[PDB]
């Protein structure tokens, strides 16, 4: 209840099935403006802002707290109950992705399927995986990020929109410049960090795995991988947009192949 207001907790629609929208990394849920109009008429919408995001008071951005992913996924499940949620789908772009994996091990029975945009659930190349990112190559990015936050937000925004939408270049610019840069790093850490590989054969729940062409945070390999290792029965959407951001870029196709997705 004080979470649902922290979060930005927001219901509408005219439906009665249960719609979870969930943003990711240095975006809030105006990411999801553009998709909403499309799915009012028969869902009843969820979305909520991750405690990272710019539109959310920093003082709730506990650095000792939020260290994984765990902590944003008892914020998800706390929001879910308080709103007495028992089933959803849930599209998760991005860290949320990962969330919603996470949160469906924990809860099998809340998720009737995940929608991952974007989702990868390890950045960093070993000898047996490709994820597109060398220890090395994100040692620097941060080196980057601390020496001048503008300057990084505005040479990293037009790689992640990826197509020359200079809009939606403008959007997540806003949105990264909203978040204080102490988060970003900190949450930029997190994410590199992440390695969601050894949980996604717990996953029991229907997966659609939307996957962007040239893509700069997921090689097409990954989505390719989680094909292959989440638990449940998955979907690969090779979707017709290019850039790591289609909710952004191209909402009105997006907004079409998920309602696909949804139907079946
Ligand atoms: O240089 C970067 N290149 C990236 O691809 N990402 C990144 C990784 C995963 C993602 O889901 C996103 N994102 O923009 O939603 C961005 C970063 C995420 C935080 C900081 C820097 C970077």
């Amino acid at each position: 209840q004080t979470l649902l207001d922290a979060l930005n907790v927001r219901v509408v629609g005219s439906g009665e099935r249960v719609l979870v929208l969930a943003h990711g990394f240095g975006t809030d849920q105006s990411a999801w403006n553009r998709i909403l109009p499309f799915f009012l008429r028969d869902y009843r919408v969820v979305l909520y802002d991750l405690v990272c995001a710019g539109s959310v008071n920093p003082d709730f951005f506990d650095f000792r707290r939020y260290t994984t992913l765990d902590p944003y996924v008892d914020d998800l499940l706390h929001i879910l109950d308080a709103l007495g949620i028992d089933q959803c789908a849930y599209v998760g772009h991005s860290v949320s992705a990962m969330i919603g994996i996470l949160a469906s091990i924990r809860r099998p029975e809340l998720f009737s399927k995940l929608i991952l945009i974007g989702a990868s659930p390890r950045f960093l190349n070993d000898e047996d995986y490709h994820g597109g990112f060398e220890q090395g190559e994100i040692e620097k990015v941060f080196s980057a990020m601390e020496a001048n936050y503008e300057a990084w937000v505005n040479g990293f925004a037009p790689l992640a929109v990826g197509a020359d939408v200079p809009a939606a270049v403008r959007e997540f610019s806003r949105t990264l410049f909203n978040m204080r840069p102490d988060i970003t790093l900190f949450v930029s850490r997190t994410v590199f960090n992440s390695d969601m590989r050894g949980v996604l054969g717990l996953v029991k729940v229907p997966c659609h795995i939307f996957q962007t062409a040239r893509d700069h945070s997921v090689p097409a390999s990954v989505a390719t991988y989680l094909k292959n290792h989440l638990g449940g029965k998955n979907t690969v959407h090779w979707l017709n947009i290019e850039g790591h951001l289609p909710h952004l870029s191209a909402p009105t196709l997006l907004a079409q192949e998920l309602r696909r997705a949804l139907s079946h």
